[PDB]
């Protein structure tokens, strides 16, 4: 089953950096525009700036995996910029990643927001696994939020969460898609708890015997124990008890379509989260799922 994936390198004619958004390990990460030339198109992406020429190995990884898939679910590479540190355009995703979102705005997410993100989060992982590729760091964090209706997934098949991980990951050091289903267990507890920090108190060392001799996480406290059935099935020691991301999506989005029927947040009729408005820095050509 050949590869066949298309790797666009880029000019930097071709695009802009307006502002820094973030710096440190991988390198700086830049908001800007791309405008393919002779296409009279602006493309909103995100510009990830090697840290120095010697870091480019881990973002030419990083292009090969991202070309390689295509999803609505999934992040979307773009191309890439042979410069002295090499460039990698992505699109932007402009509300950040999924975790600081629902820490920001907790007083402002309802039921339909909440089950539609668990639905689309495993529509994303059942495509990764037709591909038979495996995140290996399925987190609220790698999680990013084109607008308030639409989450992509991001950083996967590239490699410590030991509070994420399966018990075969941690043991035997083994990834599978039912291990990534358990790590989809902890994120799903993650946006029912409004981000808080699994296992909170407790060290990465006392991990393994809690779960191998059966402790798990709590329940959230606006989660009926309808949610919070499939998030411990998803925990289970035996891979194959664990339930399947296309039964994933199937159970979550039936719990969406009564979404106050499966989750008790306190004015959940009168919560309410932007939509895409026509904000920006001017720019009347901008796109970015549209281009092809």
């Amino acid at each position: 089953a050949p590869n066949q994936a298309l790797l666009r390198i880029l000019k930097e004619t071709e695009f802009k950096k307006i502002k820094v958004l973030g710096s440190g390990a991988f390198g700086t990460v830049y908001k800007g525009l791309w405008i393919p030339e002779g296409e009279k198109v602006k493309i909103p992406v995100a510009i990830k700036e090697a840290t120095s020429p010697k870091a480019n190995k881990e973002i030419l990884d990083e292009a090969y995996v991202m070309a390689s898939v295509d999803n609505p679910h999934v992040c979307r590479l773009l191309g890439i910029c042979l410069t002295s540190t090499v460039q990698l355009i992505t699109q932007l995703m402009p509300f950040g990643c999924l975790l600081d979102y629902v820490r920001e705005h907790k007083d402002n997410i309802g039921s339909q927001y909440l089950l539609n993100w668990c639905v689309q989060i495993a529509k994303g992982m059942n495509y990764l696994e037709d591909r038979r590729l495996v995140h290996r760091d399925l987190a609220a964090r790698n999680v990013l939020v084109k607008t308030p209706q639409h989450v992509k997934i991001t950083d996967f098949g590239l490699a410590v969460p030991i509070k994420w991980m399966a018990l075969e990951s941690i043991l035997h050091r083994i990834y599978t898609h039912q291990s990534d289903v358990w790590s989809y267990g902890v994120t799903v507890w993650e946006l029912m708890t409004f981000g808080s920090k699994p296992y909170d108190g407790i060290p990465a060392s006392e991990i393994s015997s809690i779960l191998e001799k059966g402790e798990r996480l709590p329940q959230p406290p606006i989660c009926t124990i309808d949610v919070y059935m499939i998030m411990v099935k998803c925990w289970m020691i035996d891979a194959d008890s664990r339930p399947k991301f296309r039964e994933l999506i199937i159970e979550f989005s039936k719990m969406a379509r009564d979404p106050q029927r499966y989750l008790v947040i306190q004015g959940d009729e009168r919560m309410h989260l932007p939509s895409p408005t026509d904000s920006n820095f001017r720019a009347l050509m901008d796109e970015e799922d549209m281009d092809d």
